[PDB]
């Protein structure tokens, strides 16, 4: 079975509640998932502080899909994903072949194609990162002052989301980490990488941006109209 | 201090809010008086159009000169410095701020900081902190590594240099080696000199694709 985990983080107002053509970013994102019947549940995890606001917002914009549930997020991105896993486990149990497609609420421009390919790659390979080829040259620095290296450009990618997993694999790898590894690891796919399992790449889109700044909001208002 | 604006219908003539990208870029350099010359290097076929475009948009600065570009980006940078050499000579402390014409959103701050860093350290890259997690891959299919997030930056332009240092570094390499390293700061790196960082802006994008042009019109509007 296939599940969606929508990560709706905190911060005056979290950016997923900003308006994009008179509809909050969160609603744009959710509408993309509602149109795929493959998902058994579509779970929005958000800090307690924003839970009622999330529920109210879904109602205001006539979201009525019976698969949507709003739950409390965790202490970091990965703890939030594991809260979603525990919610699925408590309500439906977990099957051998279950996959979860996790995705940032402030990325409203992912496509049907991206979601369906994430599901298929998660079933085939167990772990999936959505990335694009680096738009600008990647430059590395250990001191925030001088160049350390300029790596080979065709090997560099910028990560987006979704990030998708066989759920049992994600549980086993998260259990396989160190309290320090859990403690500093802020990427979900790094959980898999660091327990030395393969992570497949799904190519994103240049417009699959994260809306975090005013500049992003300007671009997002342009994207939403095309 | 010299400006070298690299101009490869070419994308720098595409309209951005009803004014070509090249003019947007040039206007930021014209408002910095430190520059002794502002040189636009572009292929022969585009020199008069370039000149005409500057006249059409009331660019009236005696420091602007349009010269013939080179066989690649690095050969064009060296065409610029050789033009500077033939016209004015080179002083010990001369710097050049090189910049892509299709990056119209650089700021006064960025240019001024590029000037200080070139005078202080000899070589400078304009970069921004990586907005997304950087992932590496050897097969274009599976992750190889996820490097440390705070060490990752995205390179933009300007890239600015003490001119004698750049002459010396380009002279000590192979032109085949030069072309396989087409980043100017990568060539300085490979000639064993340090490169200082100046922080750009998230909007200091290059306008190369139709999608980029849409984003650029969104930024400006």
């Amino acid at each position: 079975m296939k599940y969606a985990g929508i990560l709706a983080g905190g911060i005056p107002l979290p950016k997923q509640f900003l308006d994009l053509d008179n509809k909050p970013i969160l609603i744009h994102t959710l509408e993309k998932f509602i149109l795929i019947n493959d998902f058994e549940k579509i779970i929005i995890a958000t800090p307690q502080q924003w839970m009622t606001h999330t529920k109210d917002t879904l109602r205001k914009f006539k979201i009525s899909d019976e698969r949507i549930e709003v739950i409390q997020g965790g202490s970091d991105r990965n703890d939030t994903i594991m809260n979603i896993v525990k919610h699925i486990e408590s309500t439906n149990g977990i099957n051998d072949d279950d996959v979860i497609v996790t995705h940032d609420a402030v990325r409203p421009f992912l496509t049907h194609r991206i979601i369906k390919e994430n599901i298929q790659a998660a079933l085939e390979y167990g772990a999936v990162d959505t990335v694009i080829d680096a738009i600008d040259t990647i430059v590395t620095s250990k001191d925030n002052q001088t160049i350390d290296a300029i790596p080979v450009r065709n090997e560099m990618y910028q990560g987006q989301t979704p990030q998708s997993f066989n759920i049992n694999l994600l549980k086993e790898s998260y259990a396989q980490l160190s309290d320090e590894q859990k403690s500093i690891l802020s990427d979900a796919c790094k959980i898999i990488v660091e327990t030395n399992k393969p992570v497949r790449l799904v190519k994103g889109e240049l417009y699959n941006i994260k809306v975090t700044t005013p500049y992003d909001l300007k671009v997002a208002n342009a994207i939403i109209r095309g």
